[PDB]
């Protein structure tokens, strides 16, 4: 969670002077998120909460002399707050929060001196996410395509396409019986980092499988390492299930 730009936006309508600008975390209606994605001059794209509300007024004598709006991402705990700053219905918008892909996020709106509406960030395998700035940093582009082929001698001969970075790999094999799901076999393959010569061709590793009656559906996993992910990078399987 962060904001797109931090100096003071201009908030104005006819007949409501407005200045919003991030402020220190201290009636609304029809609060609205929906999701927007925005292009920097730094060439990147990010996803956006693309919040609205609604002030309506009446004939009252009142003092009002703005709204703070909150964002609070649930996993980290993260809360921002911007803080409206004025002079019958006004339509507020608020677009400049950046959200993280699938991220779950509580937002409120209070008029100063309250709504709370949920928001839920889709996944990189949505087609919009998977081109943003976090989903590719996360290795969204890179599609294995992984198979995994069952060899004669109790072995399995699993295949997948490289990306183009100079980073090693892991294969995990992990073993199961056919329906009970604690494993009865784990080993984990080392994928050195390739070469600029090997970038997205399609490589293999060979494994062997625990010789053991029964232990017969195998998940086989890659986890990519490329930089801007580190350990966080898209993981993909393929799973062999029992012959039986
Ligand atoms: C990925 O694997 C599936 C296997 O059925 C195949 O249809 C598809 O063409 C493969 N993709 C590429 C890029 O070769
Ligand atoms: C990696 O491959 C993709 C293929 O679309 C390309 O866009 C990108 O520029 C490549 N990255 C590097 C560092 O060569
Ligand atoms: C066992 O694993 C499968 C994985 O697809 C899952 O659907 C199922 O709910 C799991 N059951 C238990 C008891 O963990
Ligand atoms: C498996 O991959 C290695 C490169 O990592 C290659 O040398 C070998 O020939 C490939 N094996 C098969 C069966 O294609």
């Amino acid at each position: 969670l962060r904001l797109l730009d931090h100096r003071a936006l201009v908030c104005s309508q006819p007949g409501l002077n407005c200045t919003v600008k991030n402020s220190t975390c201290l009636s609304p209606k029809d609060l609205q998120i929906q999701l927007h994605f925005a292009h920097t001059q730094q060439g990147d794209l990010f996803p956006v909460a693309h919040i609205e509300w609604t002030l309506q007024t009446d004939a009252s004598i009142l003092y009002l002399e703005g709204a703070e709006l909150s964002v609070l991402q649930l996993n980290t705990n993260e809360r921002l707050c911007v803080r409206f700053e004025f002079l019958r219905r006004w339509r507020f918008t608020f677009s400049h929060f950046v959200v993280d892909p699938d991220q779950e996020y509580e937002v409120t709106v209070h008029h100063l001196p309250h709504q709370s509406k949920n928001f839920l960030v889709p996944d990189c395998e949505h087609a919009r996410m998977k081109v943003t700035t976090p989903c590719m940093s996360s290795g969204s582009l890179w599609d294995p395509n992984i198979t995994v082929e069952t060899l004669e001698a109790h072995q399995l001969r699993v295949s997948f396409t490289l990306w183009n970075e100079s980073t090693h790999y892991q294969i995990l094999l992990t073993s199961f019986p056919h329906m009970e799901n604690h494993s009865c076999f784990e080993h984990m393959h080392h994928i050195p980092a390739p070469r600029p010569e090997e970038f997205h061709q399609r490589s293999n590793v060979t494994l062997t499988l625990r010789n053991l009656k029964g232990c017969c559906r195998h998940q086989v996993q890659i986890q990519p390492f490329f930089s801007s992910c580190l350990n966080d990078c898209l993981r993909h399987s393929a799973t062999v299930s029992c012959p039986e």
